[PDB]
């Protein structure tokens, strides 16, 4: 009615208003989470943990000049501050040797690797480490919309050397700021925008602001924000010593007596950013959150490179207003202090003017710096300050600044608004939310201020699911040495008292990319896993529960095989039934489908229950084998291995018919039961023998009884007992070995003709349906259809020979490479391997069984799966690990080599 539709319109208007306001808020200000970080810093620091330890303990990283870079150390040093071409400063914080690199991992000709400056190499390594640390498989990032923003300079590597053969143009592209991010995106295969920016020594925060804006707009889904600065020539030192703007001992003493120049240092630092909602929805880890930022310029001020207080006050107020907060909601501020005798007083006065005014007397703002123990880092200053703030938030402590024992008399600390950090002070999580600010000032006159806030409450929800079940471990690398180093790392990590085996397994399974060289170990106890890892890291692997291989392709066409009689070994399972739920469910369903006609249950026979039929009977051999085979096929399919082709053999073809989907389970079970019941009557009229096809064919001339051929030397002969015995004695006289098979008749012989049409009455109502797989018959050696199977086809199958080898060779020539068996015991693996080798197909063909006569446990199945996986077949291991949680893991063990350009 009218009122109903008017009320509906009112409701729609209200809902749309809510949505519009929410969208406006999302576009204006949306929290952005920090996922992970990576860094390389002087003093042998390459992990955030080491940096936090150094900051908390309290220490410096001062050092002497490098030597491998070829600098003229003897002549460069001179005590005269006015001597041209020299400097009066010899100490400094110099980063670890940069000539190391692993060109083969990324893939680069050694000449090109020598061409590139160390900045791009370190950027590549740090980017890979950063991606790995976040818990994201790097190969999963291909084709996404990830963007790169970073601050790079042109310090001047590799210009003294003259030009040479450069047809590839390596020299031009080696040293260029844009090419750095270009190469990063090219190697990682990203597709978002790539930006290289540089604004004095505050470039990193500008890049962070740009990335935040891009993420809020929605143009990109991920952001990689970083800064890099590595010196190559000592020209910068001479240039700055010309101005006498360097400390006497190279120590930065921000906010303290005896302020001097700023010590110099190198470093690279990157972080990964994503929207808070997306990170929460995707289950990533959140460490902190960024609220807002602001930018401005000093404008017309005294001189060119001189700080301006009003600009800093305005930018701080702008950032605070943009965040929608109040100045009384900040606990600590990471100040930008280079130790200069002029910038520090004005910076501190501005900070006291803005935050200090109206500050609570009992809650002073804590002031500190990071450069007091690592020195200036040029474009990487802001990101390093953010790193320190993040670490302090995570550990709940505030590191104390150094060289502060007499505060600068210019700054009036008597107001009490701002308190200077002296010793470590606890900052544990409590009621009031914890926040911090980071500021950065550039030489060109640009200013940046960023507000960071603690992560929300942890979800917790910690559960345990380890029950002693077997666990697989997979390792992979692009080189043998790298593989061994990774194995050693995992082995030493597993010895911790925690040693969450399920967590380590899951992390190895679903966080690290798989490379050419692969290896796997299946273990159920920590001691045996450590033993296997030590063995594989030793260089030579001999243990059975240890597999390894080399593979290039990452996708194979799968063909299932269903061999006939031959395995029938007492006990099919009795350990899977308890463990595997899918296997037990399939067995129970198959038993219920065929339950009507007979009485004894398949499960009871398998479980060796008392009062069950013995295994020496056709009526119990056939359906039990069929059920076991179909259950094993279902179990294999449960791990994401869908067969592209299906091949049967003898009665196994029936099981194949069910795998192809061309028949119903009940109808197939009825067929098997009827065949067994009709055939059991024809007992004691023949036998099989295994043994030169033409030679054996012509040797059968004296008699009138050939069963199947499975290879060049795989010949099966079915014959009447008298003539079979005579031929066996003749072969024994010849000396060629002959083995009989467990059978009370001779199938595919004239004995089959006795029943013949009697099968037809028992084989009515066999209405088939089209099959979604490529079932290929071994009788006609031709691909079949979903309706060509009839009682006539089954009778023909029970009467003619099998050209199994011909079908195998045809499939091998077709293009299929992955061959996998299903029977409880392998009986055809050797013949299939020989036939594949004799064919002209690819040499990457893989043949692997399912179980073994002695090995019938879930561990054996996992070992077979690992053997198939290390050769190229895709396997989703995470299914085998239910209810597990990930774990922290070490990064890739690069194999570095020296690559430097000697002037």
């Amino acid at each position: 009615t009218d009122s109903e539709k008017v009320a509906e319109y009112l409701r729609r208007a209200t809902l749309d208003l809510r949505a519009a306001r929410q969208r406006i808020r999302e576009l204006e200000s949306d929290p952005i989470a920090i996922v992970s970080m990576a860094c390389r810093l002087p003093g042998g620091v390459n992990t955030p943990q080491r940096l936090w330890e150094l900051l908390r303990e309290g220490g410096e990283t001062l050092s002497g000049f490098p030597t491998d870079r070829g600098w003229d150390l003897a002549r460069l040093h001179h005590p005269d501050p006015d001597n041209p071409g020299t400097s009066y400063v010899d100490k400094g914080g110099f980063l670890d040797d940069a000539a190391g690199f692993d060109a083969e991992f990324f893939g680069v000709s050694p000449r090109e690797a020598a061409a590139m400056d160390p900045q791009q190499r370190l950027l590549l390594e740090t980017s890979w480490e950063l991606v790995e640390n976040a818990g994201i498989d790097p190969h999963s990032l291909r084709g996404t919309a990830t963007g790169v923003f970073l601050g790079v300079a042109k310090f001047g590597y590799g210009e003294d050397t003259a030009a040479a053969e450069d047809v590839e143009g390596y020299s031009v592209t080696g040293v260029a700021p844009a090419v750095a991010s270009g190469r990063i995106s090219y190697t990682m295969g990203l597709e978002g925008p790539s930006i290289s920016v540089d604004t004095a020594c505050s470039s990193s925060l500008v890049a962070l602001h740009l990335a935040v804006e891009s993420l809020r707009k929605g143009e990109s889904s991920m952001a990689v924000v970083g800064g890099a600065a590595v010196m190559a020539t000592p020209g910068v030192f001479v240039d700055f010593s010309r101005q006498r703007a360097l400390a006497a001992d190279g120590r930065s003493k921000a906010f303290g007596a005896g302020a001097d120049g700023f010590g110099f240092s190198e470093g690279v630092t990157l972080v990964l950013l994503e929207r808070l909602s997306e990170a929460r929805r995707n289950g990533h880890e959140v460490l902190a959150v960024v609220r807002g930022s602001a930018l401005n310029q000093d404008g017309a001020s005294n001189g060119l490179s001189a700080p301006s207080g009003p600009a800093q006050r305005r930018v701080i107020r702008q950032a605070l207003e943009s965040c929608g907060l109040e100045p009384g909601d900040v606990d600590a501020v990471e100040a930008h202090g280079t130790g200069t005798a002029l910038g520090d007083p004005i910076e501190a006065n501005a900070l006291l003017d803005t935050y200090g005014r109206d500050r609570d007397a009992d809650r002073p703002l804590w002031l500190g710096s990071v450069k007091s123990n690592i020195g200036h880092t040029q474009a990487a200053a802001g990101v390093t300050g953010l790193l320190k703030v993040v670490l302090a938030l995570r550990n709940g402590e505030l590191p104390a600044t150094l060289h502060v024992e007499e505060p600068t008399p210019h700054v009036d600390w008597s107001s009490g608004g701002v308190a200077l950090l002296a010793g470590n002070q606890p900052w544990r999580r409590g009621e009031r939310t914890r926040r911090a600010a980071v500021s950065a000032f550039g030489i060109s006159g640009t200013n940046a201020h960023v507000i960071v806030e603690e992560a929300p409450e942890r979800e917790h929800r910690e559960t345990t699911a380890h029950d002693g079940r077997p666990v697989p471990l997979v390792v992979s690398a692009r080189t043998t040495a790298a593989l061994r180093a990774q194995a050693a790392q995992i082995a030493e990590l597993l010895e911790r008292p925690d040693a969450d085996l399920a967590g380590v397994g899951l992390g190895l399974a679903t966080t690290r990319a798989r490379h050419e060289h692969r290896a796997a170990v299946v273990a159920s106890t920590r001691e045996e896993a450590v033993r296997g890892l030590r063995e594989i890291a030793a260089g030579a692997a001999t243990a059975d529960a240890v597999v390894e291989g080399v593979t290039e392709v990452d996708g194979r066409n799968v063909v299932f095989l269903f061999p006939g009689q031959g395995s029938q070994w007492a006990g099919m399972g009795a350990e899977l039934l308890s463990s595997s739920p899918v296997f037990a469910g399939k067995i129970r369903a198959c038993d219920e489908s065929m339950a009507p006609m007979q009485d004894w249950k398949v499960s009871d026979v398998l479980r060796q229950a008392p009062g069950a039929p013995g295994l020496d009977r056709v009526d119990v051999v056939q359906p039990v084998l069929f059920a076991v085979m179909v259950s094993l096929a279902e179990l294999w399919r449960s791990y994401g291995v869908e067969p592209a082709a299906v091949v049967g053999h003898s009665q196994g073809e029936i099981a194949a018919a069910h795998v192809a989907g061309a028949l119903t389970l009940e109808d197939a079970a009825k067929l098997v039961v009827g065949r067994s019941r009709l055939m059991r009557s024809l007992s004691g009229e023949g036998g099989m023998a295994a043994v030169g096809e033409a030679a054996v064919r012509e040797r059968l001339r004296p008699w009138q009884d050939v069963a199947a051929v499975n290879g060049p030397r795989s010949v099966v002969v079915s014959g009447e007992p008298g003539a079979l015995r005579a031929f066996s004695e003749d072969c024994a006289a010849e000396g060629i070995r002959v083995r009989d098979i467990d059978v009370d008749y001779a199938s595919h012989s004239p004995q089959i003709e006795r029943v013949r049409e009697e099968l037809l009455e028992t084989t009515g109502d066999i209405a088939p349906r089209p099959a979604r797989v490529t079932f290929h018959s071994t009788v006609e050696s031709r691909s079949m259809d979903g309706t060509e199977l009839d009682a006539r086809y089954w009778y023909r199958n029970l009467r003619e020979t099998v050209r199994f080898a011909d079908a195998v060779t045809r499939l091998a020539e077709s293009g299929y490479d992955a061959f996998i068996e299903v029977s409880p015991h392998p009986v055809v693996v050797q013949a299939v391997e020989e036939a594949v080798e004799e064919a002209d197909g690819a040499e990457d063909a893989v043949v692997v069984g399912s179980l073994h006569r002695d090995g019938g446990d879930l561990s054996a199945f996992l070992r077979s799966m690992a053997t198939a996986h290390v050769s190229g077949v895709d396997i989703r291991w995470d299914v085998a690990l239910p209810g597990a949680a990930p774990f922290a893991l070490p990064t890739y063990p690069f194999q570095r080599k020296r690559y430097w350009l000697q002037p």
